[PDB]
């Protein structure tokens, strides 16, 4: 049993909700919320922007001292760092940008990531600004995930939408 509340159940281990990541992670405190990063971990927008808006730019200046020593992500990687005052952790993934071209293929191995953490508060890996279609994009979720994986979907036309759709 957790304390996630509200959503509906995909699968096994796939659930969805229409809720703000940032507002559902304030309540949750979830041990991992997901972040959709960029490799520079330049949190300008999107998910990321308003995440790392919640926690007045700690997550901005936490995630440019990991980038100074370690360099950028890979598209298509992870790294764990602080969640601030949203989570015990925040699992920075890199999906592909459409609006940047890169390979859409690589989105699997982008959500295989969350196959290390056992609970995961989550976003739709490369969609909104982004660019991807958040169907497909859900459709590699459901079928690269294995651990438990609660959807957090901003949209409420998207959602009802992706609902509707799902096979
Ligand atoms: O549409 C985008 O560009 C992306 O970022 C994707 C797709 C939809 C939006 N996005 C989110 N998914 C779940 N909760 C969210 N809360 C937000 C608050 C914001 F100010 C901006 C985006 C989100 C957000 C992921």
């Amino acid at each position: 049993v957790n304390s996630f509340s509200g959503y509906l159940k995909l699968t096994d281990n796939v659930y969805i909700k229409n809720a703000d990541i940032v507002e559902e992670a304030k309540k949750v405190k979830p041990t991992v919320v997901v972040n959709a990063a960029n490799v520079y971990l330049k949190h300008g927008g999107g998910v990321a922007g308003a995440l790392n808006k919640a926690t007045n730019n700690a997550m901005q200046v936490e995630s440019d001292d990991y980038i100074a020593t370690n360099g950028p992500l890979k598209v298509g990687g992870s790294c764990v760092l602080s969640g601030h005052n949203l989570a015990k952790h925040c699992l920075h993934v890199v999906g592909p940008n459409v609006n940047k071209g890169e390979d859409i293929q690589l989105l699997k191995s982008a959500y295989e990531n969350f196959n290390q953490h056992e609970v995961l508060l989550a976003p739709l890996l490369s969609a909104g600004i982004f660019g991807a279609d958040p169907i497909h994009s859900l459709r590699v979720c459901v079928d690269t995930v294995r651990t438990n994986v609660y959807l957090a979907v901003f949209d409420k036309n998207l959602y009802d939408k992706l609902v509707s759709s799902f096979l």
